């Protein structure tokens, strides 16, 4: 029961619900996860705390996200592999062993692009009426969370950390769900958007003075060492109103940087977002 998927990267034909499914998108993961879908091999270096059952010896281990044991899934053979922004560079080395669908999020329509890698799922699967529950449930989650954020207002800034050093993202960004999606006002509309973000110094920070500091532990789930609220909390960042009002949100990185884009961490990105703005 052959099917074409158009992606980013080109066109793949698929056999609806295949039995050997490679997953390198924690998103996609947590997707397949909630839609009931087995998947076959998983890159077990890197899994989120919450996906902590692919770890499972029943789950092939096809490497790092940023590190594919290309052997391991040519001995597989999978049936499907879905790839996302980290594994776009080794698009033809995934699709020479077998069909790669690529499911990027677009930062410009975030919601667009997820609601379609979502359908795509439910096509693959056959799960067309629970990936349609899930989206509408999440609708309804943005409804309610625009409805507070959209009350009294003050700004914010979103921030990752990494090496002791900061650096930061607005609308139209990887993490641009905050302002543009959940009515958050940004207190810089013109960060730069770039993957790991504009660096900027703590001076920019205090001076930007912004109602909300959203921030981002990077080296907790790269190098599975927290550093953010030691780096954050310093003399120029606790001029903030953000500081002075208990306003620094520390979101999950297992969510929102190893993840994202899925139907769990979608909900979570949201309720995190919700809790830090009450
Ligand atoms: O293309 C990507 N990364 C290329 C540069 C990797 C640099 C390298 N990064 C990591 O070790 C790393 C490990 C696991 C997950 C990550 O996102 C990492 O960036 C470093 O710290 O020197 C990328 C794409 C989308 C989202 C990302 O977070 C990326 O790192
Ligand atoms: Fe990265
Ligand atoms: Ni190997
Ligand atoms: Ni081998
Ligand atoms: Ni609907
Ligand atoms: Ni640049
Ligand atoms: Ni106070």
């Amino acid at each position: 029961e052959e099917i074409t998927i158009k992606h980013e990267l080109g066109e793949t034909k698929v056999k609806k619900k295949p039995e050997k499914v490679v997953v390198f998108d924690f998103g996609v993961l947590d997707s397949l996860d909630k839609l009931g879908v087995e998947v076959t091999g998983v890159p077990k270096a890197n899994l989120p705390s919450y996906l902590e059952k692919y770890k499972d010896s029943k789950y092939e281990n096809v490497g790092g996200l940023m590190e594919p044991d290309f052997e391991k899934i040519n001995e597989i053979a999978p049936d499907l592999i879905i790839i996302s922004g980290r594994q776009a560079n080794s698009y033809e080395k995934f699709a020479e062993i077998a069909p790669t669908v690529y499911m990027g999020i677009d930062t410009k329509n975030y919601i667009d692009s997820f609601a379609n890698n979502m359908k795509t799922l439910g096509k693959i699967f056959g799960k067309e009426k629970e990936v349609e529950k899930e989206l509408e449930s999440i609708n309804k989650q943005i409804e309610a969370v625009k409805a507070k954020a959209e009350k009294t207002s003050g700004k914010a800034l979103i921030v990752l950390t990494t090496g002791g050093k900061v650096s930061a993202y607005g609308p139209g960004s990887r993490f641009g769900i905050i302002h543009d999606v959940l009515g958050i006002k940004p207190v810089d509309a013109n960060i730069e958007v770039s993957t790991h973000g504009q660096s900027i110094s703590f001076e920019y920070i205090a001076e930007k003075n912004p109602d909300y500091l959203f921030v981002v532990d990077r080296d907790a789930v790269v190098a599975g060492k927290p550093s953010a609220k030691q780096t954050i909390e310093n003399e120029l960042v606790k001029k903030t109103n953000a500081y002075k009002n208990n306003r620094i949100i520390y979101l999950n990185p297992n969510y929102w940087y190893l993840a994202g884009g899925g139907l769990i961490s979608v909900a979570e990105m949201i309720n995190e977002v919700e809790k830090g703005i009450e």
